[PDB]
């Protein structure tokens, strides 16, 4: 296959959060069939960010989910052309994030391009006050619709001073060529920030994810 047992990626993000413009550049690697990956991201413009890194972390890698042999891998089949995805995140306090992504394959490397816009975060809320400390383990509930894959997640940010801050995620994943469609299925996942400098201008993350039947 095009997707080897070890792969590297490069990522660029252009974004705004409550009108604060920034850019991120990074590189990552992982074992796509084992469902494990890491990335190291750097704020290249608009740092230090006046908001929680956790908003950005799920925007940095769909080739890296472990699939059982009986669930066709929507993303791995799409190569070498790749896929796009688009997402809306709606937080309990009215925060809203729109995200668009392109994934390609160039010079043996996966290439990610991301655009993000967040708005309506309360200025004294936990996102703009950097009061979150990472996402809980999640289950993405996916289903095919014609040639696209749709997924929904109930996501929960841990708050530094106690409790949880909830968001609904809705994503559509769009292969650039026809692939064999899976049935409905779930991805169980955990995303961790494994290292960061004090002002989160340099951040390492780690995801593990595994597809299973409903």
């Amino acid at each position: 296959a095009v997707i080897k047992e070890f792969m590297r990626f490069k990522v660029h993000m252009e974004g705004s959060m409550n009108g604060h413009e920034f850019e991120i550049e990074g590189e990552g690697e992982g074992r796509p069939y084992e469902g494990t990956q890491t990335a190291k991201l750097r704020v290249t413009k608009g740092g230090p960010l006046p908001f929680s890194w956790d908003i950005l972390s799920p925007q940095f890698s769909r080739a890296f989910t472990k699939h059982p042999a009986d669930i066709p891998d929507y993303w791995k089949q799409s190569f070498p052309e790749g896929f796009k995805w688009e997402r809306v995140m709606n937080f309990e306090d009215g925060g809203a994030v729109s995200v668009a992504q392109d994934t390609s394959l160039e010079d043996g490397t996966l290439i990610y391009k991301v655009k993000l816009r967040g708005t309506n975060f309360p200025p004294d809320g936990p996102v703009m006050q950097k009061k979150t400390m990472g996402w809980e383990a999640s289950t993405e509930r996916l289903y095919p619709e014609d040639v696209v894959l749709k997924g929904d997640i109930k996501m929960a940010l841990r708050l530094k001073d106690g409790g949880r801050y909830l968001a609904d995620f809705k994503t559509t994943y769009r292969a650039k060529k026809p692939v064999q469609m899976p049935g409905a299925f779930n991805i169980d996942r955990k995303l961790d920030i494994t290292s960061h400098n004090e002002d989160y201008t340099v951040v390492e993350q780690y995801e593990r994810s595994v597809a299973r039947h409903s």
